[PDB]
């Protein structure tokens, strides 16, 4: 039996280019959405989004080395770079093959494959970027990780829409508790606010279209809700055996205790008014702790405010917690930061270690009328100050009907 | 301990639409590549590819329904279905939660992406299709096979471009080996045969630009090689728990019995010339069945026709095996399909159970000239006969230098 431990932490999201900043930041109830500036929104109807502000890599990625790779690559590396240097691990020759990688994206390099696709439309075949692939598929976080680490590990990345950043740190779990290694970076990264990204959820009609006040869009379980805000960034984390960890003596976070799974099998973008395949992730992550749902203080929320999928979620917490649906408190932190799509599980994830830590619970901003059908504590507009609480359950809900739920314990 | 068997195979492919016609072509050494006929390659420096040819799936899908679907998914529906329908598995009430998927792709929906961006280039974001998004993402294909059976176990993709199939496969029984899953639907599905996919791997000038003869151009280990042949399709496998299917009395083809992965940690495209991450690969699927070198007759080559790649995995199978280097058959029936890249590890998966079944060998068509430092059997030019062959390796080392090797036992 192998135990896997929190040991480093890194990320970039919209309220924050580092995690405690970020942290702060949401905790202040801070939102992270500004109006889009980098294409013209006019015939577009929304023109919003949760942005990443200042970014600088040039320190860490070179700008020669720059141009041969998407926005989320980089978001990417720059947040990985941080969860190596958070974690205190030195990388020699007879470590390299225990350590690797579990990195996803949901959409993976849209800026690079609008671009290529708008050159070839206008110079054919010979102005395709020679970087096409590598720039833009899924699995080049995690490649560019490995190099500049000299990971030789496994190395892998789960593309679960917004399951993905959920599914990608439990893997990584799976797989260090198997034997396969014994240290990963896992996590997320996204950069799907281009044109396409814009206008593709926006043509299926799933965005918020406030406009007039772009802060206060996005506001899970309030009865004014008209879509999910999107949102860019990348939260990543190290993760490794315990007997690994406290032997180098290193900064334990957390505990990773419990992965739970499920699938809908009902509609390809709507949930069940049920929540049935959400409760089921939560009821399977439990098993997979073996604790009860009365001993979990807080749940990361899927809570996207979306009409549909907010009930579904808040209908699956009551079947599960039960008579502890009121002790419990729940709520999203997509308010202020949006929905990051495939880094959503990993910046969510941290939000729920840090959470943790520090025993303060991030607000749902935003929540001036909870729906009628909705009876919870959503910690509606300022932190909440919680005493003994030593477990968080973090979820995730994504299109195809794949769901997730991570489970954390306080060490 | 849980073993996992295989129950159920299905696909697609360039020689055939089915798994025996697919089978029997291989075994004739048919070619599946012929000229791109769809789009105009006049200014194209590979005009040829591995096509899947007369698909039908009006009976599988309706034509409302193809609409929002992009090509890859809906051949891993198709390839689903099979699968589904070889096993034998009722799907019941009281089964549903045990069964889920593992179905990837390496690149996903790009003609589908190509088709909504020149809508918006031509019309803004109001042409742009309501089902972009879920016609896309590699994930569909999963979430759509899920609804369809009502599959409510866990629900995964994995995402690593040539190693998408393989990875999928062997972490669809890493699932149910840990319990989370008794059956598991898994494979991959590409169809990145479109002008982006065509100019993007040319613009890296990784394509062969033998349009001479379209045929001879996929030619791995040869000396004329010039880069690999881009192909379509999609394999799917029934995993199960060995006790469950016993139990019902399926179809058992095979045991998966071993699991390696791999990172090169070098080049985001090309391999060490060392071949030291397929090594490991090797080495660790190995170490995961607990067998020797000298136990696996057949191995299945990622052997890609790529100068550099067929050297490192040659180099490679020579330091695992050692003295039983000449005693192994190594083929590439990517001499014959062209390279499948997300679906490739799925139908090389099945070539490897079927050739245990039959004690058949597929060959390396078109190896008229082995390269310089090449002195394995590489089954030349025709299948060859086995007698006593238990264990083969089926092996995929992809773009981003992540490897796995999947290890089958003949029951």
């Amino acid at each position: 039996k192998r135990r896997v431990v929190v040991t480093g932490l890194g990320m970039l999201s919209p309220v924050g280019n580092t995690v405690e900043s970020t942290w702060k930041a949401l905790l202040a109830g801070q939102s992270g959405i500004s109006l889009i500036d980098h294409f013209d929104t006019s015939a577009y109807a929304t023109k919003f989004a949760g942005l990443v502000k200042d970014f600088n890599c040039e320190d860490i990625i070179s700008r020669k080395e720059q141009r041969k790779m998407d926005a989320f690559i980089q978001y990417g590396i720059v947040a990985g770079v941080q969860a190596m240097q958070d974690s205190g691990l030195e990388i020699t020759e007879e470590n390299a093959t225990r350590i690797g990688a579990a990195i996803g994206s949901g959409i993976g390099g849209l800026g690079l494959i609008e671009e290529n696709h708008t050159s070839l439309m206008n110079g054919g075949p010979r102005k395709i970027s020679p970087f096409f692939v590598p720039s833009t598929i899924v699995n080049m976080v995690a490649g560019h990780l490995t190099i500049m680490y000299g990971l030789r590990g496994p190395s892998i990345s789960i593309a679960t829409a917004c399951t993905s950043g959920v599914h990608n740190i439990g893997h990584a779990a799976r797989i260090i508790a198997y034997g396969d290694a014994d240290v990963m970076v896992a996590g997320g990264a996204e950069k799907a606010s281009t044109p396409l990204g814009v206008g593709g959820f926006g043509a299926a009609r799933a965005l918020s279209t406030r406009n007039d006040n772009p802060q206060a869009a996005s506001r899970p379980w309030d009865k004014e809700r008209d879509g999910f805000v999107l949102g860019d960034g990348a939260g990543m984390l190290v993760l490794e055996e315990y007997e690994h960890a406290k032997k180098r003596g290193a900064k334990i976070y957390a505990e990773l205790v419990g992965f739970g799974m499920s699938s809908d099998a009902y509609h390809m973008t709507s949930p069940p008014e049920n929540g049935a395949g959400a409760a089921l992730a939560m009821a399977n992550a439990l098993r997979d702790a073996g604790i009860e749902a009365s001993q979990i203080g807080y749940v990361n929320a899927h809570g996207t405010s979306t009409p549909a999928g907010d009930k579904a979620e808040a209908q699956a917490v009551k079947t599960i917690f039960g008579e502890a649906a009121s002790r419990v408190l729940v709520s999203s932190t997509k308010s202020m930061t949006g929905h990051l799509l495939g880094a959503a599980g990993a910046v969510e994830s941290i939000y729920s270690i840090l959470a943790l830590r520090d025993q303060a619970v991030p607000p749902t901003i935003n929540l001036d009328n909870p729906d009628e059908g909705c009876d919870l504590d959503f910690v509606p507009h300022e932190a909440r100050q919680v005493s003994g609480m030593e477990y968080t359950l973090c979820n995730s809900f994504g299109f195809g009907g794949t769901n997730g739920s991570l489970i954390f314990k306080k060490i």
